[PDB]
Formats: C-alpha cells, sequence, structure tokens
C-alpha cells in the first residue's frame, strides 16, 4: 500500500516535489511512496534526473506518467500553459493530482479543471507551499484560538526582483495568451492563498497595476511585455474586514519577500517569508514589559516536530513541500482534507483575475 | 534675536519650547528670546513660563500674539483652535509655526492659506517626520539617482493610542468638532513624507473603518463618528503608484510611520520606530549583494549640528529643533520653509479626498 | 557501485542522517546511496523505523550492521559514551565513518579513535554541521579573498536553554564519568569547529566555567549536576589574533544561538545561526551609503544551488546534513577532502578539554 | 536660587552639556539653570559659542570660569589629561563638578580627585551617560524586581571604528603619559559603568589587549601608538557571577555599539545602544507564544515622560545628558544621590586600569 508517484517536470518545483516525495515517510512515518515515473524533455535529461532523483524510470512522454498502472498520484510542475491538459488527463486516468500553482492561464481553464476534479472522485491539491510553514500554520491556529481577538485589518505584500533587470529577454510567459497574468500569476496567487487562509474569503477588490519594463530584448529586436510587473489592491473580505495587497517581480533587493500582518482587536501577527522561522505576536501586556514577541519556529508549531525535536533549528523552504506531500498523502488515505483542492483553487484564480480585471476597467470587482 | 510667543504647553507645546531653547545652540546665531507663553488656566501658564524660561505667562493668547516683542508664534493648541489663532497671529503681522493638521476642514485651511498670503509673513506646519537626518538623506539619495526612477511607494502610519475600547469618548471623535480621525492625526504626516519623496498626488481610492464605534461617555456610551483606520491606492502626478494607510488602533505600534520607495535601480526603506536607520538596496556583485543598513551620522542633513559622531541616536524631539531652524532661516530670507500654508492646503485636500473616497466608494482626482 | 549505508540510531541526528542519505543524490546528482541496514533498540523500533526511513532491514544488533558486506559507510548517531566502541568496530570492519560530535567523553578515547581511523585507509567525518551552511561557507571564502583584510578579533557564542529550567530532571549526561563535559561537549565543540575554520588553529585559552543549577529532581529526591552549564574563554590563535568564546545550555530564550563575528583590518563579518540565511558584511564605503550589508542566502553561496535556483528561499538546518553527506561521498570517491576527519576532530577535542582544564585550574592552557 | 553654570570645552561633550543645561528645567521643571561662563580656546571661539549657546560670557581662561562667583557647578569636558587639574581647582573653589569620563589618566590621579571631592563637601558626577537611557534604567529596575530571576552571566561589548583608518593622524591621546589608556579609557570605562550598575562590583579580571595600528602619520612622518585599540576580559563579580567584557576603537562598521545582556535563571535582558530605544526581555511563556519581547521605549520607563508623553517617539543620545544634568541638579538640592560620584568613579578607574595591567602582564588582577 505504498503510494505510487509520477512526477512531470524537474525544474525549481519538479526537484522540490522530488525531494518532498523522497523524505515524506522519513519525516511523518508510514510507507515510503514508490517513485515510479519521472517525465521531462529531453529524454536524456529525464533519464539522468530519474537516476539521481531515485525514480524507477525517466521518460520524455508525460502521458506515460499519468497512465502507468503503478502510479496513484501525479505531481505536475510544468509551465502554466500545460496544467489544464495534464491535470485533466491525470484525473481521467483515475490519478490523484498535486498541481503546481497557478491552476491554469484563465478562469475558464480553471473552471473546466474544477468540474473534471469533482467528476473524477480523486484528491487534488495545489502547490501553495507558503501555507505549509510551521510559522504560518501556527499563526492560523493562534487566530482561530482568539490570540489577537477579531481581525480588523490585513496588509500583505510579495516582492521579488527576478524581472528587475531590463536586459532579461522576452519570453512566452510575458504574453497574455501564453503567459496569463504577470506578477499576479507568479506571486499574487501565493499571497491570496495566505491571505484567505488568515482572513477568510474575498468579497471585493479594487486594484491598480503597472508594467515598469514594457519591452524586452527578443532575437536581436524587442517584443512587448503584455502582463503586469506589479499590482496593488484594496480588499473587502466576506467578513466586511479591510485588506491591503500587493505583488511585484521588479522590487529591487527582495528575493522571497512574502510578508503579511493581521491586526486584530486584541493583538497583531506579522511575518516575512525571508525570515520564515520568525512569527511576531503582539498582545496587550503590563506597561513595564509590553511589546511584540519574536516566536522562533520549533516543535510547538505544526509540522516542525516531524523534522527536528529542537527549537530554533531553522525549518527550510523545501521542507514546506514535504508538509504539502504529507497533507496529500493523508487526504488520499481519507485521514485529512487537503487545501486547496481544485474547488478552493478556482476561488483563488477568480480573485487574482478579478484584480487584473479591476486594474484594467478601473472598477471594483465583487465575488459571490 | 527672534521674539517667540508659544500657545499651549502639552505634547507639542513642550516640544516647541525645547526646540526654541536649543535652536541657536545647535545651528549658531542668536538664541530666540522666549517672550510670552499662553496656556489655561493662568496658574499653569505662570508655572510653565518659569520652568520653560519664558519672560512671562498669560491665560490670554490674544494679547500674547499682539505683543510688540513677539515676531513668531508657535501654535500647539487643539485642532479646533488652529484657524482662529493662526489668522489672529498673521493679522497681528507675526510669522506662524502651526501644528498639524491645519484645521478641521479644507474650507478652514483655504481661508488660512489666503490669510498667510495676505500677511506676507512666513508659515510652517509641524510635519516633523520630514526633519530626521534619515528622511532628508533619502530625499537627497533619490535626487542623486541612487535608486533610479521611483516606480512604487508603500507607506503606513500605525499607532495604538485608541486601541483600548474603554478609552473615553471625546469631542475629537465627532466629525463637526474633531474633523477626521486617523487621517487627521496620522494620515497627514504620512502624506507630508509621501509627497516629499514621490511628488504630488493625482488620484486616490480609499477605504476606512470605525473599529470601536461606541465609547464610554458619562456612565453611558457615545458614537465614534470618524475613522480608526484608512487605506488608499495612490496615483502620483508622475504616473507612479502608491499604497497608503494609517491607524490609531493597530495594536503594538507606537510611532510606526514606515515607508518604502522602490525604483528602477534600487529601494529605500524606513521605519520611524527605528528613526536612525535607512535601508538602501542597489544592485551589487552577487557575492556581496544586499540591503545596506545606513546608521544616522554626520553625513546626513542636520545631524552634525547635534553630534560629531555617527551612531549616537538622533531623537524625535531634535526633529523639532531642525524644524525651528528651517523657520528661522525662512524668516531671515536665507531659506524657503516647507510646508507653508499653501503647501499645507494641498496635504489637507489629499487627506479629505481620501475620507470622501472612502465615504462615496469612488476614486477622487486632484 | 552506489554507496551502501548503515545507520546506527534514529533520534535527533539519526533521522537527520536518514533524510540526508535519502536526498544527497537528489540535490547533488550521481547514484542514490543504498540504505542497507538501520540499527536501533529495541528491535521493534529498529524494524518500524527501517520501514519508514526506507532501509532494507532493521536490527537491534549494531555490531552485525557494521560487519554487513553490503555496507560501505556507517552513520553513528548514538550517545557520546558509545562513539569510541562503534567507530573503532566500523573502521576495523573496513567501513568509512560519519560520526556525530563530540568524538567521545575524553581526549584519551579521541586519541585511540584518531589512531584507528589512520591505521584504517577509510574516510572519516564528524557531524560539525554548522560548517555546512551556504552563509558560513561564503564567509570563509570572503575571508580567504581578503574581503575584510586581516582578522584582528573573533567573538563567538553558542547559547541554548534546553537545561535552563531548574525543574528539568537530572540525567546521567550531567555526571563527569558517564556524561563527560557539559555545555563545552554539547555546544562548545560546534563553536570551536566554526571558530578554527574562520581564524585558524587555537594556540592558547584562558577559561571560566560554572554549574549554576547544582542539583536537579531525581527519583523524588535530588542529584548533583557535576559538569558545566556555561563556559567562557579568551583565545589566542596561532596567528597571534585574539578571540572571545562562550557556550551555555542555560541561556534563557536562546534555542540555537551559535553566533560569531570576525573583525578584520578592512571589514567585519557577523552571523547568527537562529537566522542562518543572513550574513552581515561591513566594508568601508562612501559616507552617504556606508553600512553593513545583509547578504541573504542564495545560489551565489556554496551548496545553495543544489537545493534551489532562487535566492531568499531559506536553506534549513537539515539541509546542512545533506551538504555534509555529499562532502563524505566525494571524499570516499577521492574527489575532495572531508573536514573534519578524526585527526582534525581530535584537535577540537583537545581545545574544549583544555578550556575545561583551564576553568578547573584557574590557569591558561597552551596547545602549541 | 537658579543654579549658576560654568562650562569648560565646547566639543562633542561641551556642546552636549550646553544643550542639557539649557533644557533640564524645560524637561523636569523648577528654575532654569543660569548659563554664566563658557571657557574654550581660542578666545574668539569662546566669545562666539558663548553667544550661540546662551552663556552670559565666554573666556579663553578655564580658571576664570571655575572661580566666577555666579558659578555653583562646573561642566568639565576638556581632554583627559586636564581633568584632574580642572576638577581639583573647581572643588577647591567650592563648586560642584560634572566631570566627563574617564576621571583622569591614572588610578593615582583618580585617588587624589576622590580625596579632594570628600574634603570639598561638594557634589560630583561623572559623565557615564549610557546609564541614563530609559531602556537602561528600566533594565536595572526589572532585574531588581526579579524579572530575569538570579543573574548567572553578563556579556558586554563596546565596538566603534573611529580609529579603524590607519591614515588617521597620531595625537598625544595615543601616548600612555599624556593620553592614558586607549579603547579601555574611551569606551571600556562606559561599559564598566553599565556592567557594575547591572551586576554589582568586580572582584577579578583576566584580560587580553592589542594595538592593531601601532604607528600613525605625524607631521609627514610617523609616531608610535602606545595604548590598546581593543581589549577583552573575563570577569568574576563580587557576587561570584561570571562576565565577558570587550571594547574596541577599530571594529569596522560599528559607530556606538555598546551592547550587553544579562542572562538569569528566569529570563534574559539584552540591549544595543545603536538601537537605544529597544530593550529585549525573555521570560518563560507557554510554548505557543514563547519568545523575547521587544520593549519599545516610552513613558513607562524612567525619565522618558519628562521628554514626551507618547511611547515609540525615539529618545535621543543627547537627552541622556539632560537626565544626567537633572540627577546632578537634584543631588545639589539634597533630593537624591548622583551616581557615580568621584568615590564610585575611582572604583571604575581601578577596574579599567586592572584590565590594562592584566593584559600587559598575562596575569589575573583581584580587587
Ligand atoms: N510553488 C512555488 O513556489 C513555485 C512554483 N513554480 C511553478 O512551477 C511550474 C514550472 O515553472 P517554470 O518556470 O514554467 O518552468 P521550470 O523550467 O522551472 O520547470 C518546468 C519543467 O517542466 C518541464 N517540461 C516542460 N514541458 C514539458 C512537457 N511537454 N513534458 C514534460 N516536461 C516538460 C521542463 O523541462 C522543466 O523541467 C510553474 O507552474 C510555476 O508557476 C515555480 C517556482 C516556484
Ligand atoms: N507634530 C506632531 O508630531 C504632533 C502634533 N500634535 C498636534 O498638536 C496639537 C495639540 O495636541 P497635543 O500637543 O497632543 O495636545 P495637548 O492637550 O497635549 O496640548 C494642547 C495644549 O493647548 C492648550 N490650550 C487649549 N486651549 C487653549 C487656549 N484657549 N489658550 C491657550 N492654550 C490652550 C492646553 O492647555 C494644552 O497645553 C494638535 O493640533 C495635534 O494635532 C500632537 C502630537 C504630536
Ligand atoms: N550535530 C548536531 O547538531 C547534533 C548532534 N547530536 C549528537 O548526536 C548523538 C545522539 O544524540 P541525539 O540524536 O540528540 O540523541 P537521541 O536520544 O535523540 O538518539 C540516540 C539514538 O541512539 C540509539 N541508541 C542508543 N543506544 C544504542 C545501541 N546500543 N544500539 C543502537 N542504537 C542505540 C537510540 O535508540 C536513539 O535512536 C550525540 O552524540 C549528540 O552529541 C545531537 C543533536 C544535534
Ligand atoms: N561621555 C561621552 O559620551 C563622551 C565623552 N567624551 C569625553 O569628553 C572629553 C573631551 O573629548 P576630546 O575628544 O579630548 O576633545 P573634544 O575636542 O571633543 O573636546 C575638547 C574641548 O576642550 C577644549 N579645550 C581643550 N583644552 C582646553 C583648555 N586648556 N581650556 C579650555 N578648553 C579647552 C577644546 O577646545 C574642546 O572644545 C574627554 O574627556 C572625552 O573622554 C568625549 C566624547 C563622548
Ligand atoms: O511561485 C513562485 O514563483 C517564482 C518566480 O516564478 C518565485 O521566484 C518564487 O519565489 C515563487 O515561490
Ligand atoms: O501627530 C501625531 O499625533 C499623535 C496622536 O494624537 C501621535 O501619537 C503622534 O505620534 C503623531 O506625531
Ligand atoms: O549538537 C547539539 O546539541 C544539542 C543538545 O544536545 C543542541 O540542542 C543542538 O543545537 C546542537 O546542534
Ligand atoms: O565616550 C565616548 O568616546 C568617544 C570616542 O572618543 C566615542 O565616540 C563615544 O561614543 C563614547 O561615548
Amino acid at each position: 500500500k505504498a503510494l505510487g508517484v509520477a512526477l512531470i517536470g524537474t525544474g525549481f518545483m519538479g526537484k522540490c516535489h522530488a525531494m518532498a516525495w523522497r523524505n515524506v515517510a522519513t519525516a511523518f512515518g508510514g510507507l515510503p511512496p514508490r517513485l515510479e515515473v519521472l517525465a521531462d524533455m529531453p529524454a536524456d535529461k529525464a533519464h539522468s534526473l530519474a537516476s539521481s532523483f531515485g525514480f524507477a524510470r525517466g521518460t520524455a512522454d508525460w502521458r506515460e506518467a499519468v497512465s502507468d498502472p503503478a502510479v496513484d498520484v501525479v505531481s505536475i510542475t510544468t509551465p502554466n500553459g500545460l496544467h489544464r491538459e495534464m491535470a485533466e488527463a491525470a484525473l481521467a486516468a483515475g490519478k490523484h493530482v498535486w498541481l503546481e500553482k497557478p491552476m491554469a492561464l484563465s478562469v475558464e481553464d480553471a473552471q473546466a479543471m474544477e468540474a473534471a476534479a469533482r467528476a473524477s472522485d480523486r484528491r487534488t491539491i495545489i502547490g501553495y507551499n507558503y501555507t505549509r510553514s510551521p510559522a504560518f500554520r501556527a499563526a492560523v491556529d493562534l487566530i482561530a484560538e482568539g490570540a489577537i481577538g477579531r481581525p480588523i485589518h490585513f496588509r500583505g505584500m510579495y516582492d521579488e526582483d527576478y524581472m528587475a533587470d531590463p536586459d532579461l529577454p522576452w519570453s512566452w510567459a510575458l504574453t497574455r495568451k501564453d503567459g496569463g497574468l504577470g506578477a499576479l500569476g507568479d506571486l499574487g496567487c501565493h499571497l491570496v492563498s495566505v491571505m484567505v487562509s488568515l482572513m477568510g474569503p474575498v468579497a471585493r477588490v479594487y486594484a491598480q497595476a503597472d508594467t515598469v519594463i514594457t519591452d524586452r530584448p527578443h532575437q536581436g529586436g524587442t517584443a512587448r511585455v503584455e502582463n503586469e510587473d506589479q499590482a496593488q489592491a484594496l480588499i473587502r473580505f466576506a467578513s466586511g474586514t479591510s485588506g491591503e495587497f500587493s505583488c511585484s517581480r521588479v522590487a529591487r533587493g527582495y528575493r522571497c519577500r512574502l510578508a503579511w500582518e493581521v491586526q486584530g482587536t486584541e493583538g497583531t501577527l506579522r511575518f516575512d517569508q525571508e525570515r520564515m522561522n520568525e512569527l511576531w505576536l503582539y498582545q496587550p501586556g503590563r506597561p513595564e514589559i509590553d511589546g511584540f514577541r519574536r516566536i522562533l519556529t520549533g516543535p510547538a508549531q505544526p509540522g516542525f516536530a516531524a523534522f527536528c525535536p529542537g527549537g530554533g533549528h531553522n525549518f527550510g523552504f523545501n521542507e514546506q513541500k514535504v508538509v504539502e506531500a504529507e497533507m496529500l498523502r493523508q487526504a488520499i488515505a481519507g485521514r485529512g482534507k487537503a487545501w486547496p483542492d481544485f474547488t478552493d483553487g478556482l476561488t483563488i484564480e477568480r480573485v487574482i483575475h478579478g484584480m487584473a480585471t479591476s486594474a484594467q476597467t478601473g472598477q471594483p470587482v465583487n465575488f459571490l
């Protein structure tokens, strides 16, 4: 009863999934998942990485990975443009699916995938790995327990500078048709996954966006950048509470600055993913000792004890994916719900596309 | 020497008194003459005139402003009294150092702006967060192209002085007698910093909330009418984007005026709770690439007048000594003071525009 | 042709070694090591953890694991008092050894193990995993490149609070005979491993030490704490350069505070393991922009690109052990020297034991 | 009945004292001290700075300032080699003395000054201004209240880089005869003032020291730096508790890094003067919220409310000196004892000179 695993793609997220599947039973116990099929192109790369990743075989044929009888679950980590075709084929073949974010390039493709997931009766989860840190999970539990009273404001950002260099060449990812959203698709969807986990569903957005580098080098000429480098939005949650939201792929000096804070009637929680082992908690205290606490990640926080019994031994980015794999393992076993599945993921896609629509039309966008 | 009248002795009154006393110590020239202190009641004016070193105390602010030995008036009274006192001081031909915000309404600020122009006297408003060496260094770095072209501003001003729901109701929490809430107490400060970094505001879209809607009032409750918190998206006259917020109920924050300017070639970041640090990112070789912590010292504007050695932390109160020197130099015709009542009216239009936007659910253009 | 692995112990370090062996080829390439035998007591635990760790078999007899013909390298993660017996048996059986720190309870035992390692033509490495972070390795390279000129001062500390609470029960680890050193053995050896890597060898120490909680709950009575809760030393390096050194197991609020700085003639480097992804570098700059740089760990630093292509995705404590495994793998393949081996480890044992002696006699101890 | 003030020197500390005397009554109430005589050289500089500082007159003659009948108290902010002559003259003239640190160049000098202060029956205070921050004073009160349980370790450092540049010229401050100690005299004495205020008296030190830049430019040539650029020491307190101690004037990137922590059996306090408005306090808490608190300086802390009613409005370095002035003012009025006076200051001189002796001889020094 070991879970049979297929992996499609071996890049940033492909290798991250491979490391997660390899150690999920080391951390959490039970039977090690069997690493059956690795799909990647070209074939010589799939063969080489299948060998070093410990997959029983590599193939250049992604459909082989979704249709092998020894496969129960498929990790899909290919470019956004391929997610709908590969996820639907995996569900149609009766496989559980771990799909990297975002779901697809459009709300329409995500809607089709959401319907296909319901029809398949298989488990799905989307790769929102910033919801998996012990610090983030600890913050959600502290809010649930009334540690900061009633939330009254959310402020969140996700700054990186991977596109700040204007000489970085044009690519398909910078077109609407083949790339979908820009910073909202690469980073915004992550901040939404964290924001709605803390504050509940979004009822309304009003957004602005900018393209800072509007044209890029392309084969001796230049081509237009058609999606946003940065976006900001004001939020009304279904609770009526306010929010501030931003993302940027051109924010110089920032590498993984997913940073958020929840202000409540009885305290404040604050976090920055660049220091993912620290959670700042303010609660009213006597005047002589009053102030924010630095909570350093350790075994009191969800998931941490599976990796290390001693506090302050920093939890890493890649271990978030081991926690994500375990949540999908337990969901497949009927011992837990995985979040977000394709239904909860579709809502996230509607929010980021709603922000893009609001920025273009200059109108607030309402949900439900 | 400049003859000084001071009206009020509270948070800002005592801050102005300390500033007028040491402005020549820091910057040279003749010490201003501390001529008349006005406060109520008379006993308190006489007591604080003695300890603050003013030649006399009065309970009559009107005769304080009319005194021929007075050249300049510090006005540190509640918001509702700013218009009457500033107009009376300008009418008596005195220069005016007025605390923020200008008044309760744009209408009031417009009348004050007209009176200031008609008086041919110098005015400055108490936007003291524009006076830190770190802030002034950041403006100079942007002017030198240290971060290329600004592409985004993000600013906040969080405090928690009204977070306790048991704090009593006051006339400050009514629209008619209090004006704006967090936008008037804190928002105006963040605007003074934001437009100094990014230039004028073209458009705002705002949201606001009253978080604690009823407070204790005489064994009963009374309704809070103005906002505890407000947020806005900004479009600058330059076409650049901004994020803006303020709050008087943000638990754990005491003076968190924090801002960030992201440019095409770097980033500047600041937090007033650590007012001696300026964070600068510029691209560097990969082995050493990262933000620099610039600790305030004599390389930054104003610091060397207070201390010859870097890392000896500059204080909130010393911002007011810099503010006094800027007014002194304006009065001597050796510098232009910012913001005067004309510059100040623009800031009033922005915070009232944010309030209007939050009420209507519509953007406001300037 | 893949390395055959035996693992003895399954605790804090046992599980850390198991996760390292499982992902070393995922991160760095080549053939995944074969997880052949896991040894632990009792046998039921050995069989259970062999299953979840992915070892081919579990045994309650460690001697039988180190003699297995399918085993080439032995990870020893057992308590300090068993290190000598198990390392000597593994070397005698012709196996390479990955030994957890400290080497043993006494210099006498470390001396015997060092002679054994040498008598064998097998590779050894000791688990000084704080020398493996990208930030630390980056700092060593910056010093060698002259980024801070000549070191003029070292200041290092290693504070934790795992024994700070007077309520915490007595254990055999708090006796000289069965526990060996206190804070110097648990934490001090780690700080020495980092300090001599930055500054070069120790020539002289003058030390103080204290047992600050002298008795602890034991069987409804109390028992005496015999070894040190904290120790501090002034250092002279062979270079002539000065140092400050401390460790503590009773330092309230600290969880993994291995923190050090190197002050040089042309700059300063500063590091804190509780924020293991930040390296602080000061070099003189023009007055308007002069200040320390926060270098955030990313692919420019040694080892990081094997785990993640994007900077600011925090490297974790456990990933230090994957780097350590790779260094031992490459040393076994004859394509790099592993540090520290049992010879370099014996020097570290002599330094911490010299500090303990200096504190006891009130006299400096010389090593050269 | 206003206190009459003489100020000797107008440099870093002279101007800091001038600003403190000017606003001490503004902050704390009572009668503003009268700024009577400022002494500095040359005369035109004394006249110009007396005018801008608000002193009734300037003179080039420090003895004129000390002897003026309108003067009750003398601020002495001159170089270390002049402290003894000027302090003894002020005490002999019947004036209270606010003396900058360190007291003098030698223990022998400090002993003579300590005797002169007792004979004069005048108040003395030494300018250990880092003991005056609201954060420091709050930490001392928290330790006394048992907030960290029993102290078990002190670790303190004081790093600056004002001499890190080898091209900074030689001065008489860098000879032992005319300059006394190096980093131990400039910074070490400050760290001792904070350390003994937290941990009580020092019983034993073992120290090491180095001169990193042994020769400096002198009038186109070179001259020898005779005193230490950095020093480190292990401490035993009279309590039996351990300490670590260091100072440096060549620690690149540090500007005012007086940083200390006290570890106790029920908590830890930690502070860094470069962020002088933050005090870090760890006390045990339930595991879900356990961690250090950032205490931001505000009106709950000693002295702060005299300057500002609102927390988080950063208290400045210069306002430490306004607090120091107030402590001396109250001591003169018989309404409080000022610390350290020349008797408590002599003990601090013995500790820093004992560290220098320990570093020179390679032997521990007992007190
Ligand atoms: N959760 C997270 O933090 C992160 C998620 N991602 C997501 O990972 C996904 C991939 O990222 P990208 O930058 O687009 O590319 P990438 O190069 O990082 O990975 C794409 C992988 O898919 C393989 N591939 C491409 N076409 C294929 C085909 N037809 N059959 C089999 N394999 C194929 C490539 O060879 C490569 O191994 C995206 O959905 C992206 O949004 C990326 C970075 C971080
Ligand atoms: N720039 C800044 O950072 C700050 C500015 N302020 C501003 O300062 C002004 C006053 O607020 P605070 O100083 O906090 O209030 P406060 O209550 O501390 O001081 C008000 C002073 O005005 C006096 N006063 C009232 N009515 C008077 C009258 N008819 N004649 C003479 N004196 C009178 C009061 O007795 C008191 O001394 C406000 O406009 C406020 O917005 C306040 C705090 C900080
Ligand atoms: N490098 C580092 O960062 C760290 C190193 N260590 C070191 O790791 C070693 C073990 O400490 P922990 O892992 O914390 O202890 P632990 O109690 O968590 O693990 C000890 C393991 O050895 C096993 N064991 C004991 N006797 C055995 C026997 N006769 N045969 C087979 N297995 C046996 C135990 O069942 C247990 O699995 C120590 O040498 C310690 O100094 C510990 C923590 C961190
Ligand atoms: N407590 C603190 O934080 C600080 C204390 N200090 C102390 O302040 C004192 C002065 O500092 P330095 O660096 O030596 O010099 P400095 O140049 O900062 O100040 C010396 C002042 O004394 C004046 N002076 C020199 N000889 C004089 C004489 N014969 N008569 C009248 N005035 C004379 C100088 O013109 C100058 O105004 C020293 O004792 C030093 O330790 C210095 C900096 C900070
Ligand atoms: O999903 C992501 O997108 C990458 C860029 O495509 C970012 O670098 C990652 O930090 C982020 O996790
Ligand atoms: O203008 C201000 O208003 C006060 C509230 O009334 C805030 O506490 C101050 O920080 C701020 O400078
Ligand atoms: O080797 C170690 O010893 C443990 C205690 O035994 C500490 O908690 C660890 O941080 C350290 O790595
Ligand atoms: O007393 C002091 O000595 C100066 C050096 O002379 C340092 O720069 C100051 O920070 C220190 O307070």
